[PDB]
């Protein structure tokens, strides 16, 4: 029953992870937007000393979000939050019960975090070459069950971990968002439409189809607009190699 | 009844993380060293096609390590492995039971993976400036309970995640091992001996005192020797500004 507050921002795929898990848990919770990149509020370091989004407070007295309680637990780091939601809500089966299937879920999150997320970040925010990101996405795709399903078979927090970023990639490419070259945008677009990535396309579609996504997504159009506010997304700038 | 094989390498802190958890778990297991950085066996991509240490097999018929079975579960990524071992040995209490303390464990691992490991890498492999690593260590020291204890109070896999790296840092610094200058090496040794870092020195002592560390650590001088065999550590080489 203890309260849950998630501090969030529409553009943020990390915050999006946790909204999805909270929907899949059926949790009662409060979200509060934080302009973390343009105008961080002065109280925000009390909920997260690291000054990143998402931030979560857990239990303590019901306060307004801009009036955080010292008595609430402050949880940082979106993957830690997903595991926490799974622990709080075992009835929701947000992880398998079998230890091998659970390791499948954990390995998928690790593969994404360690080899994929850094490429999305560099390609989009630094304009680094696209080929290593497509390699890493082919690798991640190879970890999926071949005949359909989610990362560990049944949906789990592994899929909440990963869909926010894969679901952003297609519309951002179509909107031309990112500091990569024209040449790599075409390459990525043709690639993500090619037979080689059909499996990851089916996985995006399957995850997007769940209420947890539809209820945490502003719409492709609106998410593009939100991304367009990110300072690092310096419009009119591209890098070439 | 299910067999565990860990493919290992003495120099590897990621392999070392999983050895420590297995010792804490009371597990029955086999380790098999792989010269991954210099002469990888060709069967190796059969247990981990990412070609990385550690690798793990679980179950299947008991075969010699160098003849893996296509029937064993192949588990990759050391943090996935730590969670797997905690799932396999719940009577060993490798994580807390309380959800908030579990979240402490998960957050500390994410902080190290997300903000510290990349800095060690930068400083030791590219000899970049030492100061952002010291800040990130102070951040991580800040997450520990100030008056004593491990990351989550009781010992947990979060400690297995982190001590392989911290425990290596001190002897490598004594050895000049790494691409950083003498000057940054001095600054780092002085810093890690100053009162600023008393708490993280305590944590390393407390982790190193447990048998799980003793039984998985070849000795300070031996671990240094193994580290010299790592090409990217480029022994006798140093960068200056
Ligand atoms: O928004 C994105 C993003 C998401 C999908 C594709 C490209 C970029 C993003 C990706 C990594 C990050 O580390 C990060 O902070 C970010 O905002
Ligand atoms: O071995 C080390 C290392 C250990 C202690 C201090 C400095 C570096 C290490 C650190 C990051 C890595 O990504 C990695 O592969 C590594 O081997
Ligand atoms: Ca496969």
């Amino acid at each position: 029953t203890k309260q849950i507050t998630l501090y969030t921002a529409t553009f943020s795929p990390y915050a999006h992870r946790v909204r999805i898990a909270l929907e899949e848990a059926g949790a009662e919770y409060t979200t509060y937007d934080v302009d973390i990149l343009r105008n961080m509020p002065d109280w925000f370091p009390l909920v997260n000393p690291l000054k990143k989004i998402p931030a979560m407070t857990f239990g303590g007295p019901e306060v307004p979000p801009d009036q955080p309680s010292p008595e609430s637990a402050k949880i940082a780091e979106s993957l830690a939050m997903l595991e926490f939601i799974a622990d709080l809500f075992p009835d929701a089966k947000l992880l398998p019960t079998d230890p091998v299937l659970r390791a499948r879920a954990r390995t998928f999150m690790a593969l994404y975090e360690n080899y994929v997320n850094g490429q999305f970040r560099d390609v989009w925010f630094l304009g680094t070459p696209a080929d290593p990101l497509l390699q890493a996405l082919e690798m991640l795709q190879g970890a999926l069950p071949p005949d359909g399903g989610f990362a560990a078979g049944e949906w789990s927090i592994a899929d909440a971990a990963v869909i926010p970023f894969l679901a952003r990639m297609f519309p951002y490419l179509e909107a031309g968002l990112g500091l990569y070259s024209k040449e790599d945008g075409v390459k990525m677009r043709k690639a993500m439409a090619s037979e080689r990535f059909a499996r990851i396309r089916q996985y995006v579609r399957d995850c997007r189809a769940r209420p947890s996504f539809a209820n945490t997504w502003a719409g492709d159009a609106e998410q593009v607009e939100a991304a367009k506010t990110v300072p690092m997304l310096r419009v009119g700038e591209h890098h070439h190699h």
